[PDB]
């Protein structure tokens, strides 16, 4: 308890799933928390559901629009003084295969996942820098960062660059002594209400032969890894990829 | 000799350097070769080079302009019939961070490096599959694509995108018994012209704390390593990493 | 606070260094803990320094021999209860490249390094599978898992072995259903008393060249993702690598 | 063809399956091979089936005898010259997990898979180094050294230790300028007479959880990579993993 004593965090679709799990564990350890998301009705339940305004607020945005980052920034300022936290966790999937994924299809998967990793990291070292926050950036990558999925082309692409260009900017803060570590989380496949609308996906993730463990994990395996990265705990952790993903890539 | 025996090449960014490179080896090896470049002076001078017409053409294209990767496939089968191997080798450098990379500067390299890749390994697959070609997709990437450097942010998001997307068609092409094989090559520092117009470089990359060897390397490094994978002696090989970099990514 | 609640920890090299940091934080979340060392001055005046003998204990082992794998599972038991947790962290280092190895010096390394973790990880599997006690087994390894050093080549070779090994028994554990989870730890350099004895050993570890931080980590930095890996906070993590090396590895 | 002119090269295991076929393509490349087995009445006929003494002999060598390799490497000399590269293929499975491994079982692994590794390439590295020979160390690993196997725990260890121990020995011989380079090869499931005789085996095998591609490989799919590692045409690559398994580790 108190783990995040003093962080403010900005988390990036943080009104549903993993994101309001990582919301929820943040807030019970202390951080002041802005949340993002693309509706106002579900964005503002979902803070008040965590806690009071002076705990945790939404702010409504969608990852891609490079200026609304800077709204955001100045709101979280605005609400909680200066950030010290940023969790990269927005982000879409196009259920094709290279060879069935559209042009349309790429790009807007890449504004989203990828274009809004790079919004973020770039605004977020300027702003967190040199300010002795112990300031930490989480990127959400997953497991389809380290293997291929048949039919996630453009989703593999994505995760793929968020992975190593989140090491080049780890290596730049480090070697700047700009007080930012970048490091990226690598969930499994975790039950969301989302997943529970898609009959079958939960049996089909739970097979041995995809997940050993022969289950799939819940938000909260998420928000405490999150924890541990955006806590003075993980002051010698940058660069790195932490997988939570009851053994799919160690078969 | 004859290691390439009736296959059918494209080669982007094949008018110089390491794609010139892999070109000349390739005719050598009796593949028939189409290579790309933005220069028409210099395309058809470096097709002249290597052979005649009948081994070898040049066909003026920007890998990110997805409508000419159409006339590129169109103008090689043409020439000499279905295509067999692509390698997707043309690419573009931003000495940039994160921190210091422009929107549009990110925009131009993703589409020369990562849009080109995509359009390139989408149409391929297409053209190329259920043919009994010993097909093979030749994605260039390099050591950016396993290890951050802080001044090549955006150049590792791109390489680190190539490096899985590649592994989501290698697997879809073999689910599908689409023979076709997917493989990246990961080059690190090579002496080009290039490098030679850039004073200090070579020096700079030959230290033994960046390459081991305490040198770099030739365009004819990743030629070879380009010709087996191009080859039938790689038909059990997709979805998988070649290094060559004198030991960059082994310390 | 009380991240380890009713967890029974055994720490091999518990009485030093990074082990004596990990037996702290798990006896402060309130694990009780048997740590094993070498000499009984040390690792008795140890366990004093952490808590009473109701919280932490010492055990004289040596990690390479077989039969004392026995009999500190059995004075864990008769003193804490069934042992939920085992931190495999015991090592010793040789300096020299695999050409200047002698025999006997390979053979008493991995003897340690390798055969401990092999008969504590065994060991750990048999005594603590289907007892619904959330058990871990948390294997030591380091960056010389991932990367060649040309002065390591045994530790080099032992460190490759417990990464993958690991791997082996994480998934066995999961198919199994034995609720038991296998993980590996990356430290890269740490400061500790040894590293201290050292002239010029921190200085030559805070180059950039080496860690980009510009400045090697402290025991506590191990005993935290050590804590994370123990607690029921991981329940999803088992078969993979946790790294924390100040960007050693990132480059 | 001449690929491998004037190259000298030992290749352990060389009588039967993978090693056979890599002394076939070694000899019909212009290498002059010495194969090593257990059985003399293997390993003659073995040669003889390849080519006439000139070309190839057999050596009987078991590869965990320290004092044979010293035997091996002045045998060849003997026959054919100062030797420049050295195939540690040969190796033993025991079909254990980790928890159900028998610590003789675990000795006797290791002593071919680990020891046998060590001692050829300590020696290689002493004979081989500043001659001039572009001599090229070839570390037979597998996919069990990237991936486990929860039924090849011992297996898992000395494959992931050859992988690494690798890369040291690749690092100090760039750095020292020994004109040696190290590189480890990662077969998946190759078809020879040993699977054959495991009825189900390649069945299990082919499936496309286990091998993407529906079927496993061939012996000569392990002797092409194996031909381009020895070769000049590598002189860049050392410290490298170079995968051929149908896209096993791709998933
Ligand atoms: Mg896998
Ligand atoms: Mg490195």
């Amino acid at each position: 308890s108190n783990r995040l004593d003093g962080k403010v965090a900005i988390i990036t679709g943080g009104t549903l799933g993993i994101g309001l799990a990582i919301a929820t564990k943040f807030v019970e350890e202390g951080a002041k928390v802005m949340i993002t998301g693309r509706h106002s009705d579900v964005g503002e339940k979902a803070a008040k559901s965590v806690g009071t305004p002076d705990q945790i607020q939404f702010f409504q945005h969608d990852s891609s629009d490079e200026d609304g980052w800077t709204k955001l920034f100045d709101a979280t300022e605005k609400a909680f003084g200066p950030v010290s936290t940023l969790v990269n966790n927005a982000g879409i999937a196009v259920n094709k295969s290279v060879e069935e994924t559209e042009t349309a299809e790429w790009r807007k998967l890449l504004a989203v996942n990828l274009d809004g990793v790079f919004f973020g990291t770039r605004l977020g070292i300027k702003r967190m820098k040199n300010k002795g926050l112990g300031a930490s950036i989480i990127n959400m990558s997953s497991i389809e960062g380290f293997v291929g999925d048949p039919s996630l082309g453009a989703y593999n692409a994505s995760k793929g660059a968020v992975r190593i260009m989140s090491k080049s900017a780890a290596l730049d803060c480090a070697l700047k002594d700009y007080d930012v570590r970048v490091n990226t989380v690598h969930p499994g496949y975790i039950k969301t209400p989302l997943v529970d609308d898609l009959p079958g996906a939960e049996e089909a993730m739970s097979q041995r032969t995809k997940t050993p463990m022969g289950h799939i994990g819940e938000p909260n395996d998420i928000a405490y890894i999150c924890v541990y990265l955006a806590s003075n705990e993980s002051k010698f952790a940058t660069g790195s990829e932490f997988v939570v993903d009851g053994g799919y890539t160690a078969q």
